[PDB]
């Protein structure tokens, strides 16, 4: 029942928030620290590619 | 967390391996499973941008104790 946390630059948070809300199952957000928690992605390729197309590159990505 | 592991498609392994060795401390490798181990990375942006420019997107990336 694990979860995937994406961490981005503050300047990328709003667009990352918008994209993940529209394209994945967005659960929690912690804007102060730049974290967004979505349903676990076993393979990161699709999310990393889509964010790259927005010129967004995560500071971090991890699965609890 | 001692090390960062980058996992790619077999397709991307050689090019990813060349990139990681040129910019980081490439340590162990597992070509069969697509794993490349480098010194631990606190911030993933530099690696992800560089690989994105090569149209390479990791299957996985993680920082474990090793």
């Amino acid at each position: 029942s694990d979860t995937t946390i994406v961490t981005v630059d503050h300047k990328d948070f709003d667009r990352t928030e918008k994209y993940l809300a529209e394209h994945f199952q967005l659960q929690n957000v912690d804007k102060a620290d730049g974290h967004l928690m979505i349903n676990a992605q076993k393979n990161y390729q699709v999310i990393l590619k889509a964010l790259s197309e927005l010129d967004i590159y995560p500071k971090y990505i991890e699965t609890r």
